[PDB]
């Protein structure tokens, strides 16, 4: 036995086909600026491995974004540093602008280009069905670059979308999760939040792809649609994958584990039970209704499903009639 390999279905072999350096991160040289050039203006926020602070460039005046990374390996600074990179200039890819040291704590900061994010809870309530389509098909244009460029996000979810709602600009950020797709590697499953993981990561499947991240935007989408943030609202990462269950049903998760020969924890088969499928009507109400069409439940559906493979490619995705007006006034 053993599990069933798999391979993406799409850009399959583009990191074969760059050089080795385009991927191979751990031999990558970092470039330094100088860390004298940036004057830190206030904290923004906290997170598990950084620091981010408003910043200025004394030479040209302008504002930046400073994280000052919290200890990690070379090589994971490294991975996001080549990462950002690559993608560098792509489609709603937040830029980075430099890299600098603290000669004395010998602490790294990445140095990104300001994006004048809208604050969550005046963006939540104004956000029409127009706008939603809008910034998903936004979304979509980064996570079909990066896919196209070899890389799979990995920690996609709202706190890693920034929108500038007065300029309808959106940047997809925190690529420190992110990793280079190659045919038959095994990846590590304990990443993204508890409420993004696809069902390959919570049931140990490491042979996965672009694909994941086509589930955590289904996650996603349908916070959005059916105001309901986190969708699945699991207790663990063992409960996660009930919580799902209880909504996409138990049939097709024990099809999709016979398809790749998954060898299912014995502690899961007490708790996932026998579930029906659920039809997306049940999350429909009178305050979320004007983002729910059946276009919206046709897209929500090809997105969240169990096997990874018959998932929407982001490109597949972006042609999807839930989109038809935005592509038209583009
Ligand atoms: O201040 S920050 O540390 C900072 C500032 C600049 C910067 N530049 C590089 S890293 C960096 C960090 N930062 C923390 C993360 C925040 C996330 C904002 N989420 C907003 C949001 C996103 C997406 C949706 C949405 C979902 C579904 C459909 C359509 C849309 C919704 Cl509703 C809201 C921004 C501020
Ligand atoms: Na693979």
């Amino acid at each position: 036995s053993g599990p069933v390999p798999s391979r993406a279905r799409v850009y399959t072999d583009v990191n074969t086909h760059r050089p080795r350096e385009y991927w191979d991160y751990e031999s990558h040289v970092v470039e330094w600026g100088n860390q004298d050039d940036y004057q830190l203006v206030r904290k923004l926020g906290r997170g598990k491995y950084s620091e981010v602070f408003e910043a200025i460039n004394i030479t040209n005046n302008e504002k930046v974004v400073v994280k000052i990374l919290k200890p990690v390996k070379k090589k994971k600074i490294k991975r996001e540093i080549k990462i950002l990179e690559n993608l560098r200039g792509g489609p709603n890819i937040i830029t980075l602008a430099d890299i600098v040291k603290d000669p004395v704590s010998r602490t790294p900061a990445l140095v990104f280009e300001h994006v004048n994010n809208t604050d969550f809870k005046q963006l939540y309530q104004t956000l029409t069905d127009y706008d939603i389509r809008f910034y998903m098909y936004e979304i979509l244009k980064a996570l079909d670059y990066c896919h196209s460029m070899g890389i799979m996000h990995r920690d996609v979810k709202p706190h890693n979308v920034m929108i500038d709602h007065e300029h309808r600009k959106l940047r997809l950020i925190d690529w420190g999760l992110a990793e280079f797709y190659h045919p038959g590697q095994e990846y590590n499953v304990r990443v993204a939040s508890r409420y993004f993981k696809g069902p390959e990561l919570l049931v140990d499947y490491q042979m996965y792809d672009y694909s994941l991240d086509m589930w955590s935007l289904g996650c996603m989408l349908a916070s959005m649609i059916f105001r309901k943030e986190p969708f699945f609202h699991g207790h663990d990462n063992y409960d996660q994958l009930v919580r799902i269950a209880k909504v996409l049903g138990t049939e097709d998760l024990y099809d999709y584990i016979d398809k790749y020969n998954i060898e299912l924890d014995p502690r899961f088969n007490d708790i996932l039970g026998r579930h029906s499928r659920k039809r997306w009507e049940r999350f429909v109400h009178s305050e979320n209704q004007h983002l729910v069409s059946p276009e919206a439940l046709d897209f929500l559906d090809k997105l969240l499903r169990y096997d990874h493979q018959s998932r929407l490619t982001a490109r597949e995705a972006m042609e999807h009639p839930y989109f038809y007006t935005v592509v038209k006034d583009q």
